[PDB]
Protein backbone atom coordinates (compact mmCIF):
# COMPACT_ATOMS: atom_id res chain seq x y z
CA UNK A 1 0.00 0.00 0.00
CA UNK A 2 1.47 3.30 -1.16
CA UNK A 3 0.81 5.72 -4.01
CA UNK A 4 -2.41 5.01 -5.92
CA UNK A 5 -1.33 4.96 -9.58
CA UNK A 6 -3.57 4.61 -12.63
CA UNK A 7 -2.19 4.00 -16.12
CA UNK A 8 -3.62 4.38 -19.62
CA UNK A 9 -2.96 1.02 -21.33
CA UNK A 10 -1.02 -2.21 -20.79
CA UNK A 11 2.64 -1.36 -21.56
CA UNK A 12 2.52 1.66 -19.25
CA UNK A 13 0.95 -0.48 -16.50
CA UNK A 14 3.71 -3.06 -16.96
CA UNK A 15 6.57 -0.54 -16.96
CA UNK A 16 5.17 1.27 -13.91
CA UNK A 17 4.77 -2.04 -12.07
CA UNK A 18 8.32 -3.13 -12.93
CA UNK A 19 9.85 0.22 -11.92
CA UNK A 20 7.72 0.64 -8.79
CA UNK A 21 8.87 -2.83 -7.73
CA UNK A 22 5.55 -3.42 -5.93
CA UNK A 23 6.21 -0.48 -3.59
CA UNK A 24 2.65 0.73 -4.20
CA UNK A 25 -0.65 -0.17 -5.83
CA UNK A 26 -1.01 0.36 -9.65
CA UNK A 27 -4.27 0.14 -11.69
CA UNK A 28 -5.12 0.52 -15.40
CA UNK A 29 -8.03 2.24 -17.17
CA UNK A 30 -9.86 -0.67 -18.71
CA UNK A 31 -9.87 0.41 -22.36
CA UNK A 32 -12.56 -1.68 -24.00
CA UNK A 33 -11.51 -2.64 -27.54
CA UNK A 34 -9.22 -0.01 -29.07
CA UNK A 35 -6.76 2.19 -27.21
CA UNK A 36 -5.53 3.98 -30.41
CA UNK A 37 -8.90 5.90 -30.79
CA UNK A 38 -10.49 5.99 -27.34
CA UNK A 39 -11.77 8.73 -25.10
CA UNK A 40 -12.27 7.78 -21.44
CA UNK A 41 -15.53 7.26 -19.60
CA UNK A 42 -16.96 9.12 -16.61
CA UNK A 43 -15.72 6.59 -14.06
CA UNK A 44 -12.23 6.55 -15.58
CA UNK A 45 -11.73 10.31 -15.67
CA UNK A 46 -13.22 10.76 -12.19
CA UNK A 47 -11.00 8.00 -10.78
CA UNK A 48 -7.80 9.33 -12.34
CA UNK A 49 -8.70 12.73 -10.90
CA UNK A 50 -8.87 11.04 -7.46
CA UNK A 51 -5.48 9.30 -7.66
CA UNK A 52 -2.00 10.11 -6.41
CA UNK A 53 -0.61 10.00 -9.97
CA UNK A 54 -1.74 9.17 -13.51
CA UNK A 55 0.84 8.33 -16.17
CA UNK A 56 0.33 8.07 -19.94
CA UNK A 57 2.61 7.16 -22.83
CA UNK A 58 2.63 10.26 -25.03
CA UNK A 59 0.60 13.27 -26.11
CA UNK A 60 0.84 11.88 -29.67
CA UNK A 61 -1.36 8.91 -28.69
CA UNK A 62 -3.31 9.81 -25.54
CA UNK A 63 -4.51 13.14 -26.88
CA UNK A 64 -7.19 13.17 -24.16
CA UNK A 65 -4.46 13.38 -21.50
CA UNK A 66 -3.70 17.03 -22.28
CA UNK A 67 -7.36 17.89 -21.64
CA UNK A 68 -6.79 17.43 -17.88
CA UNK A 69 -5.79 20.06 -15.31
CA UNK A 70 -5.98 19.10 -11.63
CA UNK A 71 -5.30 22.70 -10.55
CA UNK A 72 -8.85 23.59 -11.63
CA UNK A 73 -10.46 20.56 -9.94
CA UNK A 74 -9.56 18.00 -7.27
CA UNK A 75 -5.78 18.45 -7.35
CA UNK A 76 -4.34 15.33 -5.71
CA UNK A 77 -3.01 14.13 -9.07
CA UNK A 78 0.39 14.35 -10.72
CA UNK A 79 0.15 13.84 -14.50
CA UNK A 80 3.26 12.12 -15.88
CA UNK A 81 4.11 11.66 -19.57
CA UNK A 82 6.22 8.50 -19.51
CA UNK A 83 7.76 9.32 -22.91
CA UNK A 84 8.55 13.02 -22.46
CA UNK A 85 11.48 14.05 -24.62
CA UNK A 86 11.77 10.76 -26.49
CA UNK A 87 12.77 10.57 -30.15
CA UNK A 88 9.69 9.62 -32.16
CA UNK A 89 9.69 9.33 -35.95
CA UNK A 90 7.35 10.85 -38.53
CA UNK A 91 5.13 8.48 -40.51
CA UNK A 92 6.29 8.01 -44.13
CA UNK A 93 4.34 9.54 -46.99
CA UNK A 94 3.76 13.05 -45.61
CA UNK A 95 2.50 16.44 -37.83
CA UNK A 96 1.85 12.76 -37.07
CA UNK A 97 4.38 10.48 -35.38
CA UNK A 98 4.51 6.72 -34.89
CA UNK A 99 3.82 6.22 -31.15
CA UNK A 100 4.65 2.48 -31.08
CA UNK A 101 7.87 3.04 -29.14
CA UNK A 102 7.31 0.44 -26.41
CA UNK A 103 7.73 -2.53 -28.79
CA UNK A 104 11.47 -1.85 -29.04
CA UNK A 105 13.13 -3.27 -25.88
CA UNK A 106 15.85 -0.59 -25.66
CA UNK A 107 13.27 2.16 -26.24
CA UNK A 108 11.15 0.42 -23.60
CA UNK A 109 14.09 0.78 -21.22
CA UNK A 110 14.41 4.45 -22.13
CA UNK A 111 10.74 4.96 -21.27
CA UNK A 112 11.16 2.98 -18.04
CA UNK A 113 14.07 5.20 -17.00
CA UNK A 114 11.94 8.28 -17.68
CA UNK A 115 9.15 6.73 -15.60
CA UNK A 116 11.55 6.09 -12.72
CA UNK A 117 12.99 9.61 -12.87
CA UNK A 118 9.50 11.14 -12.78
CA UNK A 119 8.24 8.79 -10.06
CA UNK A 120 11.21 9.45 -7.77
CA UNK A 121 10.59 13.19 -8.15
CA UNK A 122 7.10 12.56 -6.70
CA UNK A 123 8.03 9.81 -4.20
CA UNK A 124 11.32 10.94 -2.68
CA UNK A 125 11.36 8.33 0.11
CA UNK A 126 11.93 5.47 -2.34
CA UNK A 127 13.83 7.00 -5.27
CA UNK A 128 16.78 4.67 -4.64
CA UNK A 129 14.36 1.79 -5.24
CA UNK A 130 12.94 3.17 -8.50
CA UNK A 131 16.33 3.97 -10.04
CA UNK A 132 17.35 0.47 -8.95
CA UNK A 133 14.40 -1.44 -10.44
CA UNK A 134 14.49 0.51 -13.72
CA UNK A 135 18.25 -0.06 -14.02
CA UNK A 136 17.60 -3.81 -13.82
CA UNK A 137 14.95 -3.52 -16.54
CA UNK A 138 17.43 -1.70 -18.79
CA UNK A 139 19.80 -4.62 -18.21
CA UNK A 140 17.27 -7.31 -19.09
CA UNK A 141 15.97 -5.38 -22.10
CA UNK A 142 19.63 -5.03 -23.11
CA UNK A 143 20.41 -8.74 -22.72
CA UNK A 144 17.30 -9.59 -24.74
CA UNK A 145 18.54 -7.35 -27.56
CA UNK A 146 21.99 -8.93 -27.55
CA UNK A 147 20.28 -12.33 -27.67
CA UNK A 148 18.48 -11.55 -30.94
CA UNK A 149 20.81 -9.08 -32.69
CA UNK A 150 23.01 -11.93 -34.04
CA UNK A 151 20.27 -14.29 -35.22
CA UNK A 152 18.64 -11.41 -37.08
CA UNK A 153 22.08 -10.66 -38.54
CA UNK A 154 22.34 -14.22 -39.84
CA UNK A 155 18.73 -13.82 -41.03
CA UNK A 156 18.46 -14.72 -44.70
CA UNK A 157 15.50 -12.41 -45.35
CA UNK A 158 15.10 -9.15 -43.43
CA UNK A 159 11.59 -8.07 -44.46
CA UNK A 160 8.17 -9.04 -43.12
CA UNK A 161 4.65 -8.17 -44.30
CA UNK A 162 1.95 -7.39 -41.75
CA UNK A 163 -1.66 -6.25 -41.60
CA UNK A 164 -0.72 -4.22 -38.49
CA UNK A 165 2.04 -1.68 -39.19
CA UNK A 166 2.87 -1.01 -35.53
CA UNK A 167 6.40 -2.46 -35.54
CA UNK A 168 8.58 0.24 -37.10
CA UNK A 169 10.67 0.58 -33.93
CA UNK A 170 11.04 -3.16 -33.36
CA UNK A 171 12.09 -3.49 -37.00
CA UNK A 172 14.63 -0.65 -36.80
CA UNK A 173 16.15 -2.25 -33.70
CA UNK A 174 17.19 -5.37 -35.64
CA UNK A 175 17.70 -3.97 -39.14
CA UNK A 176 14.44 -5.35 -40.53
CA UNK A 177 11.76 -3.73 -42.70
CA UNK A 178 7.98 -3.97 -42.34
CA UNK A 179 5.47 -3.55 -45.16
CA UNK A 180 1.72 -3.52 -45.51
CA UNK A 181 -0.81 -5.25 -47.77
CA UNK A 182 -2.88 -3.09 -50.11
CA UNK A 183 -6.18 -5.27 -50.06
CA UNK A 184 -8.79 -5.08 -47.29
CA UNK A 185 -12.42 -6.18 -47.05
CA UNK A 186 -13.76 -8.44 -51.91
CA UNK A 187 -10.72 -7.49 -54.09
CA UNK A 188 -10.77 -6.79 -57.85
CA UNK A 189 -9.23 -9.00 -60.53
CA UNK A 190 -6.54 -6.26 -60.92
CA UNK A 191 -5.76 -5.89 -57.21
CA UNK A 192 -5.30 -9.66 -57.21
CA UNK A 193 -2.60 -9.52 -59.89
CA UNK A 194 -0.94 -6.64 -58.03
CA UNK A 195 -0.91 -8.61 -54.76
CA UNK A 196 0.53 -11.64 -56.57
CA UNK A 197 3.31 -9.47 -58.01
CA UNK A 198 3.96 -8.03 -54.54
CA UNK A 199 4.15 -11.41 -52.81
CA UNK A 200 6.51 -12.56 -55.57
CA UNK A 201 8.85 -9.56 -55.48
CA UNK A 202 9.38 -9.76 -51.72
CA UNK A 203 9.28 -13.59 -51.56
CA UNK A 204 6.61 -13.49 -48.87
CA UNK A 205 6.15 -16.89 -47.22
CA UNK A 206 3.72 -15.63 -44.53
CA UNK A 207 1.54 -12.54 -43.73
CA UNK A 208 1.41 -11.34 -40.09
CA UNK A 209 -1.84 -10.11 -38.48
CA UNK A 210 -2.85 -8.52 -35.19
CA UNK A 211 -3.43 -10.91 -32.31
CA UNK A 212 -7.12 -11.83 -32.07
CA UNK A 213 -7.58 -10.47 -35.58
CA UNK A 214 -10.96 -10.61 -37.28
CA UNK A 215 -11.81 -13.71 -39.28
CA UNK A 216 -13.26 -11.73 -42.20
CA UNK A 217 -9.90 -10.07 -42.91
CA UNK A 218 -7.82 -13.22 -42.38
CA UNK A 219 -10.00 -15.14 -44.83
CA UNK A 220 -9.60 -12.57 -47.61
CA UNK A 221 -5.87 -12.28 -46.87
CA UNK A 222 -5.32 -16.03 -47.23
CA UNK A 223 -7.50 -16.03 -50.35
CA UNK A 224 -5.71 -13.08 -52.00
CA UNK A 225 -2.07 -13.84 -51.17
CA UNK A 226 -2.16 -17.64 -50.94
CA UNK A 227 0.03 -17.89 -47.83
CA UNK A 228 -0.62 -18.70 -44.19
CA UNK A 229 -1.07 -16.29 -41.30
CA UNK A 230 1.05 -15.73 -38.21
CA UNK A 231 0.24 -13.37 -35.36
CA UNK A 232 2.06 -10.36 -33.91
CA UNK A 233 0.95 -8.64 -30.70
CA UNK A 234 1.28 -4.83 -30.44
CA UNK A 235 0.53 -5.19 -26.67
CA UNK A 236 -2.02 -2.34 -27.03
CA UNK A 237 -4.22 -4.57 -24.74
CA UNK A 238 -2.95 -6.66 -21.71
CA UNK A 239 -2.91 -10.32 -22.95
CA UNK A 240 -3.96 -11.77 -19.56
CA UNK A 241 -1.20 -14.37 -18.86
CA UNK A 242 1.63 -14.82 -16.34
CA UNK A 243 4.53 -13.61 -18.55
CA UNK A 244 6.57 -10.43 -17.90
CA UNK A 245 6.59 -7.53 -20.36
CA UNK A 246 10.02 -8.37 -21.76
CA UNK A 247 8.89 -11.99 -22.20
CA UNK A 248 5.93 -10.72 -24.23
CA UNK A 249 8.37 -8.78 -26.42
CA UNK A 250 10.63 -11.83 -26.74
CA UNK A 251 7.58 -13.71 -28.03
CA UNK A 252 7.12 -11.28 -30.93
CA UNK A 253 10.77 -11.28 -31.89
CA UNK A 254 10.89 -15.09 -31.58
CA UNK A 255 8.05 -15.44 -34.09
CA UNK A 256 9.91 -13.01 -36.35
CA UNK A 257 13.27 -14.78 -35.99
CA UNK A 258 11.65 -18.12 -36.86
CA UNK A 259 9.91 -16.73 -39.94
CA UNK A 260 13.05 -14.95 -41.19
CA UNK A 261 15.64 -17.68 -40.46
ZN1 LIG B 1 -1.83 8.30 0.07
ZN1 LIG C 1 -5.78 -2.47 -33.14
ZN1 LIG D 1 -1.42 1.01 -32.48
ZN1 LIG E 1 4.26 15.37 -24.87
ZN1 LIG F 1 15.47 8.12 -27.43
ZN1 LIG G 1 17.45 10.52 0.19
ZN1 LIG H 1 7.41 5.59 -1.69
ZN1 LIG I 1 22.33 -1.59 -29.57
ZN1 LIG J 1 -10.86 -14.92 -33.45
ZN1 LIG K 1 -1.03 -9.51 -16.82
ZN1 LIG L 1 14.12 -14.64 -22.33
ZN1 LIG M 1 1.26 -15.15 -25.90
Amino acid sequence: KGMKIVTSFYPIYAMVKEVSGDLNDVRMIQSSSGIHSFEPSANDIAAIYDADVFVYHSHTLESWAGSLDPNLKKSKVKVLEASEGMTLERVPGLTLYDPHTWLDPEKAGEEAQIIADKLSEVDSEHKETYQKNAQAFIKKAQELTKKFQPKFEKATQKTFVTQLTAFSYLAKRFGLNQLGIAGISEPSPRQLTEIQEFVKTYKVKTIFTESNASSKVAETLVKSTGVGLKTLNPLESDPQNDKTYLENLEENMSILAEELK
